[PDB]
């Protein structure tokens, strides 16, 4: 009775954006995604979600290519071996080069798969957990430095425990320096997303005096040694995340010295295996590491929660309700946020159940086998 | 205005019937597949590249089929997007992509053709110094049967090759490579590891180090740059990287971290002609030796890659063949000449070749994108 895998469904759906989206190649209305749903011969079923962009901005993989790459050649191959525990599935893709998202999709199903198998939540496959998780805010540009004091004060009245800034050449110094002064002790991160360049060293230092918790991404997404020449002149710690893809990755940038703390998204690492590896080496090697955010659907939201409620993840991360993105989620019930702390869902798997009724408006659905 | 106004924009998805048919893992292939894009602009002129990905994932991430969508999706509108006036303009236009170097560069390689046929020279009059006829390599697969192999070496060198490179497997290494060290103690020799060792195998690799090899190719992981440079430091013959080169950025870490000491370029694996070319400078600038791959082209990008790797900074011979290798027939209307191990460079505007109507008719399906 090993798990044999009955059927594989997914559906293709397009959630609406409260705020939509602008990329180089259009506007983009709501966010698109695949779920798939894997069902064993006991009539146990497993949820992932294929994250993926329509566009290769952020990272190499696309929604529409991720989609491809799972059903010609991930699917065959996990079809082919019988599996007896979720963290052989890695093993079995590795074979098909790159395609994280598109790997994580079918990956994080089988975990929730197995973890239903053994009734029992998803939870108690990674150690010691949170029931509730306190989780971080972030906010864009605001040229208007006194309604951004007014969003951080917001930000502090709702319980937010950490800030993160997105920051650009024109607007870093003179923005943290404001907050800083009106919080001295609240956790302050920047996102540079990869707004600078070597030559911007000079005014990226400055920011050491604020005591910021980290600089995400300055430089490039593919870079290594820029980052390692900033990071050895910085008390602050450097945070890298288009460029960790791997255990290996996390390994190359502690040997040249590129950062000190890593931003982690599950998808974009090819899944809970992968993350866990590179969790544990994080913390054998002081790389402060933290989850990301994907505007994932309540089903990689739910696994989000999940992950990041380790003790490990000391750092809030970005995690947020499914509102906070979309007007409705494909899942149920809702996450419950409470003062900037969320509640990690509890009940077999993931924990959540798919809404029939809104992936019936939302979603196009097909049997791949 | 000297810029390149693109009138129209055409594919042809083709498919070579292969003398070997491939075996992968998702079923056996018994023809390379391909896309060709046509560039021509508003004189008349046009740009040929090639999409030379892969239909599975074994290799390289890129498949055809998810570049040639990437390709229609976002980067033609991207390269759409300016009026270009030289050819490294597409590379940086295409920056904001993430990835799908093999789709980049069938785009970013018919523009270099363009630009060179516009300026009324062959394109090799954009690389710097490069040689009119060139010797190239062989290759030779796994021999169990060692008589027969030192039978093929015999002929090579009989044939004239002036470099031999043989793939190689954890029980299968020292013995075919001291075979034919005894038997050729002077011909130049290469092997390929295909990434089938692990950092354990070090006193077996180091058996290698005393053949006076000209480089092992990728022993371990093709995404690894940390084990390699442990073997490495304790070898005085050079390791070769290649999967793990996609950039010139890519080659300055594998420096750094002492890696390397040789590097197989692929123009499609690199995103282009632009990339290449920064690539094999800072090879020849840091004593990397930088020699060409190939990964079965037509005759489109079997000129090109003559043509690149006629410069004399490529000293290797690289794995370029006549396309009657591979295929039984191509899609340009002349075959490549080889004499004695040593391959004609096209002469000729841009990348010297003509596309053959009548072949491309039988193997491809036509589509006019623009």
């Amino acid at each position: 009775s090993h798990m044999n895998i009955q059927s594989i469904e997914t559906y293709q759906v397009r959630l609406p954006l409260k705020t939509p989206f602008v990329t180089s190649y259009g506007r983009l209305e709501e966010k698109a995604f695949d779920l798939f749903v894997i069902t064993d011969e006991q009539g146990n079923q497993g949820f992932g979600e294929l994250v993926a962009f329509e566009q290769p901005d952020y990272v190499q993989e696309t929604l529409v290519t991720e989609r491809f790459i799972i059903q010609q050649h991930l699917i065959p191959l996990l079809l082919t071996e019988a599996i007896e525990q979720p963290q052989e599935v890695s093993t079995i893709f590795e074979e098909v080069k790159g395609h994280w998202m598109g790997k994580a999709a079918l990956e994080t199903a089988i975990w929730d798969l197995y973890a239903k198998r053994q009734q029992k939540s998803l939870t108690e496959f990674f150690g010691p957990t949170r029931r509730k998780i306190p989780v971080g805010i972030s906010l864009g540009i605001q040229e208007d430095l006194p309604q951004l004091l007014k969003q951080v004060q917001l930000a502090v009245e709702k319980g937010y425990q950490r800030v993160k800034l997105k920051i650009r050449p024109g607007y870093d110094v003179e923005p943290v320096a404001l907050i800083r002064q009106h919080f001295p002790n609240l956790p302050l991160m920047v996102d540079a997303n990869s707004a600078y360049t070597l030559a911007d060293l000079p005014q990226l230092q400055r920011l050491d005096h604020y005591q910021l918790a980290m600089i995400e991404q300055p430089f490039a997404a593919d870079d290594f040694l820029d980052h390692a020449q900033l990071q050895r002149e910085l008390k602050t710690r450097i945070c890298l995340d288009e460029n960790i893809r791997s255990l290996k990755d996390c390994q190359v940038a502690l040997a040249l010295g590129s950062c000190r703390s890593i931003n982690l998204k599950i998808p974009r690492v090819g899944g809970i295996h992968e993350a866990l590896k590179i969790a544990a080496f994080c913390q054998e090697n002081d790389l402060l590491v933290w989850l990301g955010g994907m505007f994932e659907s309540g089903v990689g939201r739910a696994l989000n929660l999940q992950f990041a409620s380790q003790p490990t993840f000391s750092f809030p991360g970005d995690i947020s309700a499914t509102e906070r993105y979309f007007y409705e989620d494909i899942i149920t019930e809702p996450f419950i946020l409470e003062q900037g702390t969320m509640t990690v869902p509890q009940g077999l798997g993931i924990g959540v159940t798919l809404s029939q009724t809104n992936l019936l408006k939302y979603s196009q659905y097909q049997k791949i086998m």
